[PDB]
């Protein structure tokens, strides 16, 4: 039902427009590509990729921007508005916000040096935002592996490769100190740091996130190549250098039987990882989409067309 | 206009409640899933899926339960009342009986081992029952293929796949002897059995439905897997083992030019059949629904809210 | 994702059927093998090998047959229809037109004496034709080397070997006089012939394409073996006997630094060329294919299944 | 590094001298202003504005005058020699040929009625001519929009305004029939004229360039004001009256998403166009200049000082 | 594309492991080396050396073990499983079953005293088994020479040396009486034994395979050195002592014009035969392999990885 | 005497070749761009940019690779050999190793995100390596500011901007712990750390370079953007975060009167820094070059042509 050539006759330049917008932002916000990939992920895990995450509050529904995994964390919204205005100008009423965000996530990966592919298209925009569902569906950094696995399965991403490949999104981007404190100082009430955190790195992290510092300070997800989309994320995991608990568990959990091989496999071959990432991405992009005449094609991503 | 996420913020647990109710019934009535799928079908073919079939007699209108294809045949009503009370208790005045029956039919298929999907929702309940329309719209086992085709077209299901896929509902469930007698003994006044009925099976059927037995005795629609929702129904058709005339005609009628390929196709691939079934089901679920402020959300499925 | 054994259980005889059809045509049209190889190439460069080039005009989309590089040039369509009818007869609804054209191109090469291999299979057919994209993506005979290189890169064929190997398709086949006139008489407004065209050959070409003759008259791409698929194409390039500008530039352009070695290499070893050709062909055959449930398996290559 | 006041103390009268020379030529060759603007453009696109285009053949290097876009097309050289002798007489050894040609191009625009500004100065003259680079860098009338865009980007003119503004140089000047024939009779082998050429104008052009006439006959670039530097060039584009393919594509190409607005914008306001032109011109004038002690200040523009 | 050093950095000990396993088996089953060489041959002739022959039945495909030339004949499977477990233990997920069987066949030859060489590596495992293709591609003992030649050509082994060299695999190993009965008693309905079978040997064979004995009793292929890989196989052919019809025909067929010289040549020089064998083996090992990312690296040779 | 257009007619593709080589290396060694910039610097400071640093030992002279500032520090040599072979293949005997290394250093800067410019060319290669001169001319991390200033002046880089701009090369790249130990623990026998090293950073550095760790472990020169060529290097200096003593002294030395303003100036404007860097680079590239017929054009950078 979704096809990569959906706009080829109706709006042949969409990807160019999306790409130009991102390249442009990158000059002022080098973090933009990572943020955008994350928005798509947060979009798709709550009722599919329907742009529900882009809606602002209304008297009929609460915005997903207030969900626990989005509040004071999700960012990049004005950039999406900018690309939407640009494409409305070129192909009035034709490209939905759901598709736009998908194309943008894909372009962000390629621009950060990752694989290049054409994402299936033709999704439509939701009529409401689902805050409660977002609170229930988004995974948290403190989940154990069986919990992460449960979280992915819940939305239909039932293969270990889905979880392992998609976690590679942590090959760039930033993370707040608040999310790693319980690991640097008192992990799970043991009164000691997380035993799976390499001790040399532990010292560095403590320097970046001092026990009485700013919890909103940012640290890079990938210590090797912080801004390049490549497979270094997996190399770090093998050395016990995954930044957040959910990262390290893919390699260090007693339940990581089925994941350790994929991790090793992705760490050994950039190509194997890229192919896997691309397939996992297209599976995530296919979660319960709105197609045909369901939903709408928003004029502005933040509000339902009236 | 109908969207699968309609209740996601208002009554997130509906499907769970519906599913639990059915699983529970299944312990005492293994036939319940089949019966429920049949109610939805009989609902949708008479003025759309508006729960009109669930209304009991009033002084202003006759119940569809007395229609020729419903009388002493349709069953499962108390189970619908039970799930309705359960959901009224969880989400007072929010889920209509039309939606409830749709969710229930879908859950019955999955629970019997069929595909799993999210049905479009947001239908509303009718204000009256349409007995005459039911007498005119419901197909009968003795219809020829052009008649079955006419019957489906009449309600908008105009593709051969609609008829072939939806007939796969006969992959489980029961059927009364009365409906196959004219085939086992004197078919169409020829004084002989239906030539399209495999002769070995003919003997078995005669053992189950003796010339002077109980016409209400039940036989399984699918001799291979009587209770499992799978594609065996089509395999039987190729061997001349379709139970009722309307089943066998999809493969044996001289007019079965456009249907034979679909039958063969569904018999060869469980996946092809499942996809087809799901699409056909969603097309049937979209017949002239009552949406927006039309119709109502009944407190009890058997009566109009006063 | 694409595998050479895709039809081995479902339609084991496809290649035989394709081969027999071509052998048969060859008796009446000795040019058929060359034409078919060219169709596949023109198919793959416009949204991948999805048989989009085979669709005829509809009210929703214009046919690619009217694209600048196809109009009054592309040929062989009725032969594809013939092989499609033959395979539909043997394996109803199983082999897509995209796969058929790929198998046909490969068989045409082998039958003209080239290498023999099994092409990866499992592609599906597009839902529309892309005329504008064809106008933008197909290379022209007057492109400079950096332009040819840009054209190939654009579709993902980013290696110099891709361009050099695939240009070897000019080892057989015909070309119209109109495409070489600017070279025989007034090259690039210099008022003189192309200095890279051997002068003895120049005289012959002028005899074949007189200044006031028929622009549609045909000349052979390869003067050594016009109909045999071998490496002579490269030997001609070293002697300044490439027929069209884009051919000669691979060896004579000031930017031909990376291509001259491959040309020399392919001219010295039939085996080296064959291996290269085969790999380049499989890379071209892998451009953004439609797989799984995307696109369809057409009953007739010229129209979308309704 | 380049400053508009470079000669203000050393040779305060240069512009006057340049202007007087042009005014004088204009009496005998009304086309001179257009030709001169074109020389500067052809100078700057090949290794920057270094007067490399003005050098005649030597035994060490071939003249750029033989490049494909210059041969039997570029003109105005003796007029440059005349202004050079005049300024050598006033300020011996002080003004380079690169600066002279820049001042001349600017004066030609103003004298034809365009904006007036002071161009940045201080460039120096090259030691050789670059024929191959000229063959690779100069755009041709048959390029598609993505090709024109690629051509400009290649030399550093990376904004759509650069291409759109600078194409306005076609607001005056002449063009040979040979460059529009493929459009009037057989466009891209379609056997039909270019569909983007207004049909009334098509007839006029055919009258000026008969199918068997003189290919060197000249037609005006701008049908509204052939000799006045103004924004009419853009008005013609909106009516499908751009003379050469590269002109019309800025408005009619499927890829003209980012250019159509600029075209419309320049067509609506002479001032907006003038400002844009001036900025684009100064960006082109800044391509990799030779400054300080690099290159030399030629005594005669056609030869390197020995 | 296939290289002998493929595992040298990833799993340097594979050959040692394979060799040790075979040496070990040899103590209990002296026939193991011959059987293994035969498995590789049967693997390669059905869709290339992709380990398709090692897969057991599934509901999606029938095992090739039931093919006419495999049923109650092919053996050695548990030994392959043993070496696979041993190498999985040393280099988890790195060596495919296709490569393993190739290395094993080569080691079996050397261990039986044949030449020693490094086989090209890097093949991958198939996703299905091809029973019908096996029934069509495997040669039978009763084929005439033109039929054997046709059989080899069909898979790409088009030289007479391929057939003659590879038939030398009969220099060791066993054969069932059933395959030589038609020759010892009633050859081709002549009511007489095969005239090309030396009469003294005929008597011995009759003693081993009595007219009413066990058809599964085994006789040695090579009467001179039954277990040593050497050229004696050819010496026997010259004396009319080839055991099965396809063996003797290489020397006695009226069509054996091109083969008789090779036979004589191999009978005269152990070195000439060894070189030929090795080259023929590497050509057979190169039949349509799955490389790069095609196919997979099985964890267990009998089943597809799920 | 040196001109940026030196190879434009003789080997127009050199820069492309150099750039492609580096882009390629970057995939495996992200540190390559930094290393290459450093080689050029070490080349130019010892008898000018004459590629003397690239020569290996001979019986007539010792290699500069053994100089104190090169031994177990300088790297990237095989990459230079690779680009040299590539350009010899395209323009035999035309580009010297001295020019190649200059182009490479410039390309490394741009590829890491720095300015883009065309370096003056035409240098030639030396006939010997100068080890003693290298020992005397290369600056060390422990030099005081007057010593650094003396070192630069000695080779002709007599402006404070030369030292300040060129020190910005430390905006990327790595440095060994051994070079910062005296600063982290016992600075200049004071028994205390360097007072000009920010104390928070001091802790981090100590974590990276423990008092009894590996002296060859690497730390990044720029803590803000370790791999991006930008002006952050200067921002760190103002916060006392220059990594090595010679870095911090430009801002903290009592003699830093003339340098502090430049540091502040470069920290405030990326453009000001880029312009300065480029000019400083071209001044360094002009140190006593071998031109005309002096020196030679090496076939291989490691040895003198014999
Ligand atoms: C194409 C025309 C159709 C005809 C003529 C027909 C006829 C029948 C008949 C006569 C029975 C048995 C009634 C009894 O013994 O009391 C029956 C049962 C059933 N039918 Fe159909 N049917 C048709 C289409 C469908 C469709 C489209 C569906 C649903 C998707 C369906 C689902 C069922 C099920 C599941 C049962 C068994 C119900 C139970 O056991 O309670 N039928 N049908
Ligand atoms: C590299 C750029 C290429 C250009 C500019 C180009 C151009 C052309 C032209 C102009 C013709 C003759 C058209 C006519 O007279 O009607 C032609 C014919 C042909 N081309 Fe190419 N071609 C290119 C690449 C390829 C590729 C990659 C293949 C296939 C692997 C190919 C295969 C053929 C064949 C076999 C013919 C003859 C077709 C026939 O006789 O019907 N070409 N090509
Ligand atoms: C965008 C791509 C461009 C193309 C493909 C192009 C093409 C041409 C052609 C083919 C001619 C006529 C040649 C002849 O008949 O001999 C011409 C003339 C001219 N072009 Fe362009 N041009 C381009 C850009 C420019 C630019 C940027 C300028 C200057 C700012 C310019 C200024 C002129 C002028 C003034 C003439 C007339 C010269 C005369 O009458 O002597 N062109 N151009
Ligand atoms: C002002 C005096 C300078 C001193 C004392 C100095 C010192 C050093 C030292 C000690 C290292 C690390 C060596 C190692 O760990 O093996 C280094 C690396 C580096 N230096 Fe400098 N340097 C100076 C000037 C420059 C200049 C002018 C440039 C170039 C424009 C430069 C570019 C680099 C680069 C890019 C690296 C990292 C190389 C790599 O990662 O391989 N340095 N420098
Ligand atoms: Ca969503
Ligand atoms: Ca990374
Ligand atoms: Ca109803
Ligand atoms: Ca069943
Ligand atoms: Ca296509
Ligand atoms: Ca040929
Ligand atoms: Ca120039
Ligand atoms: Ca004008
Ligand atoms: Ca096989
Ligand atoms: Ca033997
Ligand atoms: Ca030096
Ligand atoms: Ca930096």
């Amino acid at each position: 039902q979704l096809t990569p050539t959906f706009y080829d006759n109706s709006c042949p330049n969409v990807s160019n427009i999306v790409r130009d917008t991102i390249v442009n932002e990158l000059r002022s916000d080098p973090r933009i590509a990572a943020s955008i990939l994350r928005l798509h992920f947060h979009d798709c895990f709550v009722n599919g990729c329907d742009a529900s995450i882009l809606l602002d509050n209304t008297t009929s529904f609460r915005t997903e921007k207030d969900a626990f995994g989005n509040a004071n964390s999700a960012r990049g919204f004005p950039v999406i508005d900018r690309m939407k205005a640009a494409v409305e100008s070129a192909c009035p009423r034709t490209v939905s916000c759901a598709d736009l965000l998908t194309i943008a996530a894909q372009q962000s990966v390629t621009l950060a040096g990752g694989p290049s592919w054409r994402v299936p298209l033709g999704r439509r925009d939701s009529l409401q935002a689902f805050l409660d569902l977002a609170n229930a569906n988004l995974p948290a950094p403190f989940f154990t592996l069986p919990q992460l696995k449960d979280s992915f399965r819940n939305v239909g991403l039932n293969r270990s490769s889905d979880l392992v490949a998609l976690s590679g999104g942590h090959t760039f981007g930033k993370n707040q100190c608040r999310f790693i404190m319980d690991r640097l100082y008192n992990f799970s009430n043991t009164g000691l740091p997380d035993p799976t955190l390499n001790t040399t790195y532990l010292q560095t992290l403590r320097g970046l996130c001092p026990l009485n510092g700013n919890l909103s300070a940012l640290v890079d997800f990938d210590l090797r190549t912080p801004t390049i989309f490549d497979n270094k994320y997996y190399v770090n995991l093998e050395e016990q250098k995954g930044l957040i608990q959910s990262d390290q568990e893919l390699f260090s959990s007693p339940n990581a039987t089925d994941t350790i091989p994929l991790v090793r496999s992705f760490a050994n071959s950039t190509q194997t990882f890229f192919n896997a990432f691309v397939e996992a991405m297209d599976r995530m992009g296919n979660i319960t989409p709105l197609t045909g005449t369901q939903g709408q094609i928003r004029l502005n991503c933040r509000v339902v067309n009236s």
